[PDB]
C-alpha cells in the first residue's frame, strides 16, 4: 500500500541505505539515484557523482570482460573498491536483487548502486588477487588439489544462492574472485542471475557458451543444477588449462554440447578415481540425474581430503595445458 510512496522518496536522491531500499529503487530501472549500503561511500548533497564524489583510477586499467569493472575512491571518505558500469537499457534487476542483503565469505559483497544517466554504476568490495581465470593463464593449468579446493569454494557458495533459489546463471573461473594469498574464493558478476522455483524467454542473456549444459542449450527447462554443469566446465578448465570442446571442436559448441555426451572424456586421466568420480556426478546430461550443490561440495570435499588434502603452492611453477 505504502510502497508506492517510499519509491518515491528514494527517487531523485543517493542516500545512505540499506539492502532492501536499494532493492526497491533499483527495480525503477527498467538522474542521479541511488542507495549506498556503507559508510564508507557517503553521497553529498543528495548526489554522487563519477570524478566528482568519486574517481575512478587515474591510471585506468579494466577488469571483466567488457573492460566494465574499475578501481575507484570515495573523495572524502578516501575508501577504496570496484565498480562495475552497466549500461541502463541493459540493466538487469536481479543483478542486485540477488545480490543484495546477502552475507556470505564465497560471495562478493556489493557496496550500492547508483544510477547517472545512460549508466547504473554498482559497487563491490575491490579483490587484489585477480580471477581465478588469470589465475589459469599465469600458471598454465593448476595442480589437482588447488582445483578441487577452488571448486568446492565455488559450490560453497552455489549452495547459498539456491537455497535462497537464485541461479548465478554463468559460473566459470573468470567469475570467480581470489583474495591476495589466494586462500579465498568468491563468486561475482551476478549479471545472468535469475529468481528460480524454461529460461529462454526475451530479455534473458545467456552464460558462456563451452561452460553451457544441455537443457539450455537445447531449450528444455532449467533449474539451480545448471550451474553445477557449468562449476564441473570450469573445473576442467582448470585442470587442463583451456575451456571444454575447444580443444576438440571449432565450429559451434553449442550443437555438441547437446548431441555428443558429457565432456568427461576431457578428464586427464591422472587424476584420483574420486576427483574423476565426482566430475562424472557434476556433468550428466539430465539435472535429475546430476548432482546438486550440497552433494557436489561433499563429494569434492572428500576429494581433496583422498589426495592428501592442500599441498601445492598458490604461485606453484607453470604447467603446460592439454
Ligand atoms: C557484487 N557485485 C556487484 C556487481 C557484480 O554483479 C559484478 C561483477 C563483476 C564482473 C566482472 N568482473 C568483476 N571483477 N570485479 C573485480 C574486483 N571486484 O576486483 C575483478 C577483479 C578481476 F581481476 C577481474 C574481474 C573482476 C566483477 C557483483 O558480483
Amino acid at each position: 500500500p505504502v510502497e508506492e510512496y517510499l519509491v518515491h522518496a528514494l527517487q531523485g536522491s543517493v542516500s545512505s541505505g540499506q539492502a532492501h531500499s536499494l532493492a526497491s529503487l533499483a527495480k525503477t530501472w527498467s538522474d542521479n539515484e541511488g542507495v549506498l549500503l556503507t559508510e564508507k561511500l557517503k553521497p553529498v548533497d543528495y548526489e554522487y557523482r563519477e570524478e566528482v564524489h568519486w574517481m575512478t583510477h587515474q591510471p585506468r586499467v579494466g577488469r571483466g570482460s567488457f573492460g566494465e569493472v574499475h578501481r575507484m575512491k570515495d573523495k572524502q571518505t578516501g575508501f577504496q573498491c570496484a565498480v562495475k558500469k552497466v549500461r541502463l537499457e541493459v540493466f538487469r534487476v536481479e543483478e542486485l536483487v540477488a545480490c543484495a542483503g546477502l552475507s556470505s565469505p564465497r560471495i562478493v559483497p556489493l557496496y550500492g548502486a547508483v544510477r547517472e544517466g545512460p549508466w547504473v554504476n554498482i559497487f563491490m568490495e575491490l579483490l587484489e588477487g585477480g580471477s581465478l581465470g588469470q589465475l589459469i593463464k599465469q600458471m598454465g593449468c593448476l595442480p589437482e588439489d588447488r582445483a578441487l579446493y577452488y571448486l568446492g569454494q565455488a559450490l560453497e557458495g552455489l549452495e547459498y544462492l539456491h537455497t535462497r533459489r537464485i541461479l548465478h546463471g554463468d559460473v566459470k573461473a573468470d567469475n570467480v574472485l581470489l583474495s591476495s594469498d589466494g586462500s579465498r574464493a568468491a563468486l561475482c558478476d551476478f549479471g545472468h542471475a535469475l529468481c528460480l522455483q524454461s529460461l529462454l524467454t526475451g530479455d534473458y542473456i545467456p552464460g558462456t557458451e563451452t561452460h553451457m549444459a544441455p537443457e539450455v542449450v537445447m531449450g528444455k527447462p532449467c533449474d539451480a543444477k545448471v550451474d553445477i554443469w557449468s562449476s564441473c566446465c570450469m573445473m576442467l578448465h582448470m585442470l587442463n588449462g583451456c575451456h571444454p570442446w575447444t580443444q576438440y571442436f571449432r565450429g559451434p559448441l553449442c550443437l555438441k554440447i547437446a548431441s555428443e555426451p558429457p565432456p568427461i572424456r576431457e578428464i586427464p586421466p591422472s587424476c584420483a578415481p574420486l576427483t574423476a568420480q565426482a566430475i562424472q556426478e557434476g556433468l550428466r546430461k539430465e539435472p535429475v540425474h546430476r548432482a546438486s550443490a550440497m552433494e557436489l561440495r561433499r563429494k569434492v570435499g572428500k576429494a581433496l581430503q583422498e589426495v592428501g588434502g592442500l599441498k601445492s603452492p598458490w604461485k606453484g611453477e607453470y604447467k603446460e595445458p592439454r
